[PDB]
């Protein structure tokens, strides 16, 4: 695709959510880069309204799908950079077993280099001593995978997880997470075949910053479509 | 810096020229907004005393560096919002290579809420038949790195690059920019680390307006200084 | 409209009030100078009659719209200028809720280089103890969003707004205005399509001023119509 | 080590090169996995610049040698995995007798779960119809010995071996490779005993693929250090 | 065969096995090399996972028949051979009197130079201290005879033998296998004749290994089909 | 000996052989069986390499004096059996009168139940059109003596004896041999007292093979020393 | 028959016996030589089982008559060399008069130079104390007469004789002798007519014999057919 092209080097990166969830209203910037050639993106997340009033890793995931390495026999498979630059919106609800839910909306475009993605999410229904509220998971993060499929009734894909987020006491709340995107432009987008992404992330913390933040290192990469060449490497062990 | 808080939103944008070149006197009004959340800015210049005597793209630099994109971990180095509401001055000579120059005096402050540059520029030496007054560049204009140093003597900044103008034949015409910012009230100013901004523009003409005009859409990044987390961001990798 | 040519530069404003508030007979005299090239306001209002009866800031929005900053974009819609020289009147009831009304009728115009406001005011029902005639408002003022409508019946406009009076008690008491201007002359006005004008006031004392005052900084700027260009800067973008 | 676990399933590879051959420059990317349990690398590699102006054979030795199978007996000597995930440099010159030299410089090293090998390639002095650039050089590949010792000096190994490229008219193109691998990380590497590497590559094109570009399997096993039970087997014989 | 050219040198072989006996999961990797012309293997095992849930023993002939010695005169009666290097799918049962049983199957193939062994293994039924559970076999290994016969309904061979497995109060545990080998590719395999290999096996450790393991020396040899030339020696001893 | 114990019965052979006589470059193997118990063998030797260089009958002594039957009463004077499993080294030169010579280096030992004798021989300066190139021996053979003495300071034996080749024109060629064996292993080895071998041997070819192929019968029977009951017999004699 | 030929000189013998008397298992082997000139052998016989259990003279006949010296004028009744190289099986019942018996079968056949007689023996029925398995024989033995007959219908021989055992007590044990000898061969044989074996044996012992083990010498004579020159003597002594 022609926004495929905007991905082949080192991209700037700006994310802005505003949040409420159960009333706790917040904001949260963040700022780093991706570089879609190795899938990877580093970030830092800061909460600009002081506490962060949820876990760090319930949020990862509303915080650039666009960013992923897709194979070379998977390029017709991209939506996301298909989409750019004028970019896609990116839509979930993410059901918290025996818990609360996230809505969120994002809008995910190019302003000049950057790369840009604004988030509003509404979380309801939390316990107020549940895994959110109570602040009882885990500051890590599993590694998982992404189902995508088309959906031509809206010009756009609906992707499927779920995430394993580890408890303190050594159980595994489950995010059920239902995502829709869909075009902001009326350009030519990629329907893709049926695939996923393979994701992994670690959080940490910088040192030097006092305010309440993450920091995120991430690698995804597409796959779930055969290379198609696995009869011409044996027709060449035969030789 | 207090100044920042004044740039959290979008921003309305007033600019007035008064140009002498070679003797040809003229007058340019422009308004837009500038969003220096992402660097970015949309105007409309207008020659409100007919036919502008210079090519529209040799006064873009002439016509906001308050509107730079400064990320988080170089927000101590924004000179430019630092200065305001008050403001700055900013002087330039643009050396023309093979050509005149043009010399500029602006002052950069809010009217209420309104930020307001206010331009005076005078032309010399200019040849009749050279880029600039036989009007022989492209409308068109490149990106460029615009590079900052303290000027603790003025309590202010130094500021110098060099613009490529494409000319119509494909040859470069070079406009070799000197700069100086100094503000205009008594309030403490931040003085930066050496850094740079990061400039694309874009020109166009709007196909309602009859005047001689100019609309540009520009996008402005500061950069140059370490986030300081490349070790971190390696340590998450070896997890 | 030929109107727009007596405010390109700073003109000098004078203003006078004969008021009647319950029977308290007292006369305001102000004077300073107004650029609507910035839609700014600098004014100082003398009581001439002793200690004015009414708090200062219930008076601010009765003591020159014809310096409103019209955006380029906006000429065609400013009636207020329009009307220059001959002028126009502007006729006002202000409700107080809870509480009394004055109903206004000034008449702007130039005499010569002056831009002259001539207005009589009455002010009646209001409680002995209330806001008004309690002294209860604090000396500031907020910044409001002035809506304008055509009424071509009366080849004029008709203006409503709510001004947010802060009371010392931490409440609000509100001003609702209900506003009319026609023109004084036979010449052609502009009849402007459903506008607004954003308003910001600063309010202070002249330390060297024994008589009872109000000094007056104000900045207004009309809005509420596109310059149409959204899609231009669309396509630039994508450029 | 460490490292060693890296590779106990089957690995994503990631190749780049960007080459200059007597000036005609060209890029190389290369998908693929590598299963070091067996020592099986399988890869396709495209010229994403056109046309690859020198013989795909002469690259492939430029084109991971973390995906050997060493023997459990010579676990200990395997200083490439040992410098994982961190990775090694591998620089070399290749001399092609009564012809030019390639230089290069490699970093191989994880991103996330993707094994990079990122290649700088420069080509110098070779003969405008010699068997490179006059591609006379068959599409096929001959089994090799890469011998391997330590260079304490540098923290890393010496590696030396002589490529026999089979030429149309029957004779054969020697390519003469001097390598040096040194960590990038500061973690404990093996310096290993001296041994080999013996290597079967077989080349074969994609019949789906339109660009320029070779299809890669290669098997690579660690040997030359005896397993020391040789005098174990005889006993075991005569019983 | 075309197969048989594989063979006559020395072949490295890699074992890998996959265990399940009662739930106790186990894994093994084992090397070492065969020499088709003598029959000959020469091979050690590793258990991965600690201490080996089931006697050494009861595994050899799970833990290769593609290197036995087949007699010139019957040539045409190896089927393993004939199937590589795309290899075969060995399946058995084996039934220890009075005690569990085993199922296993194996892939046996050419990963380029080397001859990989690829096997799961599940165990049920077993008595908690019977001869396998209990591990009361001794640690050595009895000689016998592998009839084969040919399966043309699944253009492989049938295979079946009786393992006579020592115990350490003087009797003897057999393990009867049956066994099936079907090829992995779709070129032509041999179907034999009905023939035999006769078998031999020693088993010991090795003195510098500290990890649970088993030392194996196998020699292999097809008989049963006569070189049809006795009539001819007898008439050579007239003479 | 113990040695001899692995004799009792009938035993499988295989001969190996690489052979260069004035350059031209062949092979051979040998399969059939030995029983010592009468001193037979049963061997049938293939040229692998297409039609063999030089007469088979020259051949005969290179392609197992361990399958000797050795009298009850010489049972100490047997070196052959008494350096087995391990093996001895068999050299020779043999020296064609008139003609060339070889000179060969066989091991001959057990791998398991099979005893292989693997032999290198080269010849030298043979005549085009002697007998031995000029292939004018009868395919046949004579009966021979074949000396044995000990050869303390080799810890083996010394063997001398003169092969007669009949040739097609009546005449014989004598072919000298000298030969030494030496144990492989370290373990005692018998030293015999000066004895013989009687050999006799039948050569044919089997119809049912095309390759080029001699087959051989051979009796073997160590002879020369007496079992010293001549007295004895006598004395019976007188009764 | 060509058979006498292989008989004109001095040939060594070879015979095996295994044996099963009343369920005790015991193996003989035997060496010596024969000359059929003049009908002799010289032998000696070893228990290789360790004691031989039965006495060694109940075996001497079942222990060659293919070296009976035929008469000049009989030579045409031979029928056991005639059978050679061949040979005959030779199969017996030997009754012992109020015990047991053997039942023998025997193969006599030439091994290359050497004549080997490879014999089974079972014996049955032996009482405990009787005169064989109680040891009651003497060490000597008696001449007989052995009548052969032929056995058309078998293309072979009847033979029949009575042994006389010596017993320490000076009884005799008479040893009922039935024979049958049938050639191996497919080639004609000798038929005889009836005539008889006059046989003479002495018995000793080896006295640097440690093993159990029986030294015997034979004299075997053909006989009972005239000359047909009684009359020629006759005439002879008249003159």
């Amino acid at each position: 695709s022609k926004g495929e092209e905007l991905f082949t080097g080192v991209v700037p990166i700006l994310v802005e959510l505003d949040g409420d969830v159960n009333g706790h209203k917040f904001s949260v910037s963040g700022e780093g880069e991706g570089d879609a050639t190795y899938g990877k993106l580093t970030l830092k997340f800061i909460c600009t309204t002081g506490k962060l009033p949820v876990p760090w890793p319930t949020l990862v995931t509303t915080f650039l799908q666009c960013f992923a390495r897709y194979p070379d026999h998977m390029k017709q498979h991209d939506f996301f950079k298909s989409a750019m630059p004028e970019g896609y919106v990116q839509e979930r609800t993410i059901f918290f077993k025996d818990d609360g839910n996230y809505k969120t909306r994002a809008e995910v475009k190019f302003e000049g280099d950057t790369l840009v993605n604004r988030i509003e999410l509404k979380g309801i229904d939390f316990k107020e001593d549940g895994n959110i509220l109570g602040h009882k998971l885990e500051y890590n993060y599993n590694s998982h995978n992404v189902y995508i499929m088309a959906d031509k009734q809206k010009n756009g894909i609906k992707v499927n997880f779920k995430i394993r987020h580890n408890i303190e006491d050594g159980s595994v709340q489950l995010a059920d997470h239902y995502q829709q995107n869909t075009p902001i432009g009326d350009g030519p987008v990629l329907l893709p075949d049926n695939h996923y992404l393979s994701t992994q992330s670690a959080l940490s913390k910088d040192p030097n910053e006092k305010r309440d933040h993450m920091v995120l290192l991430e690698f995804v990469t597409a796959a779930g479509i055969t290379h198609g060449m696995d009869e011409l490497y044996k027709a060449m062990a035969k030789e």
